[PDB]
Order: C-alpha cells, then sequence, then structure tokens
C-alpha cells in the first residue's frame, strides 16, 4: 500500500548524547529519501540498553543505539540475558564512538587509585546501562558490594557533574566518549581529576569481559591532565533481521553520507570514518549494511 515504513530508532535521555545522534539519523533520512514518501523515521528517548534492547526483541522498536555491553549479552544470551532466547537476528547497521569508563573525582578529595573510591559516595548509574554494567564487573574484580560504600547514587552524565561538585556525590562514574559536556560541566563547575584502571584491572576485565578493550584517555581535554588508562567499548547502531535489505543499505549510505555533519554532534565523534563504522566485532553486520560498506571500499 502507499503507507510509509515507519521506522523507530531507540537512543535516550534528551540530555544525553545518543538522542541528538538519533535525532541526525532521522534528519538525513528525510533530507536523503523524504521526497520519495516511503520512509518516515522517530527516535525514542527512553533511557537504558535494556530498555531498547528488549523493544527490538519485541518487535516495537526498529533499531537503536546501544553499546557493546548489553549488545554482546542480548545477542548472545549471556549475563544479565542468561535466561533469555539469544537476540540471534541482531545485526549491527554502524559503529560509533568509542566511550570509556570515566571515574572522576575532585582534586580535594583524598582519592587518587581505584581502591580509594571503596567506602565513598558513588554512582552505580542507572539500571539497563553501560555504566550500571561497568561498575557491577569492577566491583566484582575488586570484590565489593554495596555494604563496602556509603551511597550508590543512580544518576546520569549532566546529574553527576552537579552532585559531584556539590559534594554529594564523591566519585562520578561514567561510560562515556570523550570530550564530553557533562565533564566539561564538571571541570567549569569545581576543580576535577580522572582515577585510572590499574594495569592488573584492565588486564582481568580485557580477559573476563571481550567487550571492554583495553584503552586510554588522552590527556588535557579538560584541564591540565594526564593520559588516563581504563577500558572502553563501543556505542552502536542495531537492528535486526527483520529490517529489509533495503531499508539497511539506505540507512547506513544516509549515515556515512552525512558524515561531516554528524560529527558535529557531540565531541567524541569527530574522528568518526565510514571505516569506523563499517567494523563489527560482536553482532554480525547486516546484509544491507555490508552491501554499502563493500560497496564504497570500506570493507575489503
Ligand atoms: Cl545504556
Amino acid at each position: 500500500s502507499l503507507n510509509r515504513e515507519y521506522i523507530l530508532i531507540g537512543t535516550g535521555s534528551m540530555t544525553g548524547v545518543y538522542y541528538p545522534i538519533g535525532g541526525s539519523i532521522c534528519r538525513f533520512i528525510a533530507s536523503d529519501y523524504g521526497k520519495d514518501n516511503k520512509i518516515i523515521c522517530s527516535i525514542s528517548s527512553t533511557t537504558g540498553s535494556v530498555y531498547n534492547l528488549n523493544s527490538i526483541r519485541y518487535s516495537n522498536m526498529d533499531i537503536s543505539i546501544v553499546q557493546s555491553d548489553l549488545e554482546y549479552y542480548a545477542y548472545n544470551g549471556l549475563g544479565f540475558y542468561e535466561k533469555m532466547l539469544p537476540m540471534d537476528n541482531l545485526r549491527m547497521l554502524a559503529s560509533l564512538h568509542k566511550e570509556y569508563l570515566t571515574i572522576v573525582v575532585k582534586k580535594s578529595s583524598n582519592i587518587s587509585v581505584i581502591d580509594d573510591i571503596k567506602g565513598k559516595r558513588v554512582n552505580i548509574g542507572s539500571p539497563g546501562t553501560g555504566v550500571r554494567v561497568a561498575m557491577l564487573k569492577l566491583l566484582g574484580e575488586k570484590g565489593w558490594t554495596k555494604k563496602d560504600f556509603s551511597v550508590m547514587a543512580e544518576l546520569k552524565s549532566s546529574e553527576q557533574a552537579q552532585a559531584l561538585c556539590d559534594n554529594k556525590i564523591d566519585v562520578m562514574v561514567d561510560v562515556i566518549g570523550h570530550p564530553n559536556a557533562s565533564i566539561q560541566e564538571a571541570s567549569a563547575t569545581c576543580d576535577i581529576k580522572f582515577i585510572p584502571l590499574d594495569d592488573r584491572l584492565i588486564d582481568d576485565l580485557h580477559a573476563k569481559y571481550p567487550y571492554y578493550q583495553k584503552d586510554i584517555i588522552s590527556g588535557g581535554l579538560y584541564n591540565d591532565s594526564p593520559d588516563i588508562q581504563t577500558v572502553s567499548v563501543k556505542a552502536s547502531l542495531v537492528t535486526t533481521t527483520e529490517l529489509s535489505n533495503d531499508l539497511a543499505y539506505k540507512i547506513v549510505k544516509s549515515i556515512a553520507t552525512h558524515l561531516r555533519e554528524l560529527r558535529s554532534i557531540t565531541g567524541a565523534l569527530k574522528t568518526l570514518t565510514v571505516q569506523d563504522m563499517a567494523k563489527s566485532s560482536i553482532t554480525p553486520m547486516h546484509d544491507g549494511a555490508e552491501r554499502y560498506y563493500k560497496e564504497i571500499g570500506a570493507i575489503k
């Protein structure tokens, strides 16, 4: 019939990074194809990769921005998805920016190494998010549980900057690309520093949790600061085999065609290239996406 294909893209809170990225994708789609009256794209602002992946599982959402941790678990039916069927029909459209496990304190705090966060007021993020998974794994490695902290706050990126500078939390924890506006806000409001992860912790995390890569947040992004050793994951745009070859192709092509605008959406995307988009190490690439990346030589 003459109805447009209605595409819904899971993102996150309007205060976050995913929301404007997804909004931009819908705009690229409208600009490239809107006049042909076959496609209409919308975003969802509900937070969390669990929500988004469940919405995809139940066929009420087509595509979502997620990150590697919950992508890995959903695809494999492991960990938090232990009791569910693997989402074996999940497919990647494009890898996006890296997100780094980022631990931030006031310089005035006593805190210098990871073991100093024990006993403090710390953020563990909202349920169903990459931050929550990272914190559960980190506590896991250290053998720590709720009794070992005075406060386990459940704040989003923006909320943490203010909470940290007001001393309502001692340790901001996020899994985010850099440079990031919330960290910038924090550093403009009080004097902050980053806590690195030690070699053994990074090695153990990468060994146990294949979605975490050993990585470095380069120094000097927000103030005078050193390189910070930590782990990273990737944000990615995922879908399922229910999305047609044609739409997967068209969507990836629209993003690639508008890459220079995408780079401008947030600081962490400035370096993104088509070669970066074409990588997928957890979920198979959608056939229609692969068609595009091969056509332009982003994959050999
Ligand atoms: Cl999330």
